[PDB]
């Protein structure tokens, strides 16, 4: 149908906006601490601690499959990155500190993304 197409064009445009958002959030991680999944070869007990792992490469796969229906779903995954790290790692670690800085700096980007998503519809 014409409606299904219009729907698909909306999703494609949302995907375009979320790709830009993801690139902006990932720039706030210049150390690349959050770029890839925590390695289960190197942290073999990780899944005993963290039940829903997340990272930027995994979000990017979902994004490119147009797997985010709305900004809320995207934000859920970004929050998993931060929250998983803040649980697994102690306060006095470069990892925890990196997550705090990513959260703080990402807030600005996500604030305007919500306005753009509502605005453009």
């Amino acid at each position: 149908s014409m409606e299904q197409v219009a729907m698909e064009l909306r999703l494609t445009e949302l995907t375009r906006l979320l790709r830009s958002v993801l690139d902006q959030l990932q720039d706030k991680d210049p150390a690349r601490i959050f770029a890839q999944p925590v390695s289960l070869k190197e942290v073999p007990d990780y899944l005993d601690h963290i039940k829903h792992p997340m990272d930027f490469a995994t979000m990017r796969k979902r994004l490119e499959a147009q797997g985010y229906k709305n900004l809320h779903e995207f934000e859920e995954d970004f929050d998993l990155i931060i929250d998983n790290c803040m649980k697994y790692n102690a306060r006095d670690t470069v990892f925890y500190r990196a997550a705090v800085r990513l959260r703080d700096q990402g807030g600005v980007v996500l604030r305007q993304a919500r306005r753009e998503v509502d605005s453009i519809g």
